[PDB]
């Protein structure tokens, strides 16, 4: 169920964001690899907004990792 591609462009210092979706509803969990500790948790509803989120940010590729993660990580973690 929880199987999504990474959210990055280039490759520098192992920059990538692993996402995960639920079979029931849409889920967006920004998991980093650089630090080795997933720092992202969010709850979505429609897949449309899911992509739109990572598509439009002021960041670019690897740069979107510091912006997106910083956003999805806004809320506390489990």
């Amino acid at each position: 169920m929880k199987f999504i591609k990474y959210l990055s462009t280039a490759h520098l210092n192992y920059m990538n964001i692993a996402v995960y979706e639920n079979g029931s509803k849409i889920k967006a969990r920004v998991e980093n690899v650089v630090n080795g500790k997933s720092v992202g948790a969010r709850d979505f509803d429609s897949t449309e907004q899911l992509e739109s989120w990572f598509y439009g940010l002021p960041g670019s590729g690897l740069g979107r990792i510091e912006n997106a993660m910083n956003e999805i990580s806004r809320r506390e973690n489990p």
